[PDB]
């Protein structure tokens, strides 16, 4: 294997047209091919300041942050601190509403609680209002019957999962996930010293960065560079190489199949499809019309351990960023696409599929 010059061509040929069509300012790309990460960088991080995109440029991950939440939860499970079968109420006893009765930790993690909203209401700014919000929520469906992708669901999962540890979320994440994996440039809160590397997102011509929100850290607040992200993919595609025993298992727990929703499988943060899969299947499923809709689930009990022959992926966006990650453990290939403009899901998926198709 080589084709290095061929590889650089494949990427350029796919990304070049993408940036022109969706008018993306800058993009950092990583292709993992036979245990070796390959970095590609394009455009600008900061238009005004005319700063180019570099392997050290920090991007906002949006929903890709949920894969971190998934692994942290997995690790806690693996440590014995938590169980997917546990009642939510075991961790948050204040949640006295009769409606919380049959809801488990698993439901929160996999969006099956019964219709918790996509977003935490903007009116919620503190513990009091947060508690209130959850206490008054009226489920539209019964637990374990319908999947409704929501921040308010996995957001709470993450907040609760770290209780037994005694450490606040950001601390638990750094200590148990980042440190061990040597993800030294992965932040929840970017330090002053690193700020020079923090790119500007672009929306309606305006430069923008993500704002603070309740459960932001747990659902969409991670910031990284293409370097750490590539290392994240590698750790997930080949967990046998992870030294920490609970982390190792945590990763396997996050890639396990808990529910069946047509052709896709819901993991902890991660979403999977059986490989081989047709492009249209992946692309079509990524559109908001499908991705954000309430759909019936089929339980996988016991949960199926990770399948090598899968298409593991996750899309993520912020007001001004658009990211995508995909890998096939069987083939030892992966891709990372970080952009500073939020462009349609389908286009990210199509682009990633095509490069990976050059297997
Ligand atoms: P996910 O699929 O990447 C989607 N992203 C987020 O919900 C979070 C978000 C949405 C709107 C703004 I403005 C900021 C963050």
């Amino acid at each position: 294997p080589v084709s290095e010059k061929q590889l650089a061509e494949v990427v350029a040929n796919t990304i070049t047209p993408l940036m022109k069509a969706q008018s993306v300012p800058g993009m950092a790309v990583a292709v993992i091919y036979q245990g070796k990460p390959h970095y590609y960088t394009f455009g600008k991080a900061d238009i005004a300041a005319n700063k180019p995109v570099t392997p050290q440029t920090l991007f906002e991950l949006g929903s890709i942050s949920k894969t971190f939440t998934g692994v942290l939860g997995g690790d806690a499970i693996a440590r014995g601190e938590i169980s997917l079968d546990d009642a939510v109420t075991r961790y948050w006893p204040q949640l006295t509403g009769k409606q919380w009765q049959g809801i488990r930790m698993l439901d929160l993690a996999t969006y099956t609680a019964g219709g918790l909203p996509l977003q935490v209401p903007d009116e919620v700014t503190d513990n009091a209002s947060l508690l209130r919000f959850y206490q008054n929520w009226q489920p539209q469906w019964k637990p374990g019957t319908t999947r409704l992708y929501a921040n308010a669901s996995i957001g709470l999962f993450g907040a609760l999962a770290v209780k037994p540890s005694g450490m606040p979320y950001e601390q638990a994440m750094t200590t148990r996930v980042l440190k061990p994996l040597k993800l030294d440039h992965t932040w929840i809160n970017v330090p002053k010293a690193e700020e020079a590397h923090y790119a500007w997102g672009y929306r309606d011509g305006k430069a923008v960065r993500v704002s603070p929100g309740m459960l932001d850290a747990q659902a969409y607040g991670v910031k990284t560079n293409v370097q750490d992200m590539a290392n994240w993919v590698m750790a997930n595609m080949a967990p046998e190489n992870v030294a920490d025993a609970s982390l190792k298992q945590g990763i396997a727990l996050a890639q396990s199949r808990y529910w069946r929703i047509g052709s896709m499988y819901q993991g902890l943060g991660w979403e999977m499809l059986n490989w081989p899969v047709e492009a249209n299947t992946v692309v079509e499923g990524s559109d908001s019309k499908v991705a954000l809709a309430p759909l019936p689930v089929a339980e996988v009990n016991p949960p199926a351990p990770p399948v090598k022959a899968s298409w593991v992926h996750k899309t993520g966006s912020t007001g001004g960023f658009g990211s995508y990650v995909a890998f096939i453990p069987e083939k030892q290939i992966g891709i990372v696409m970080l952009a500073n403009t939020s462009y349609p899901n389908p286009a990210r998926v199509e682009a990633a599929y095509h490069i990976l198709e050059a297997l």
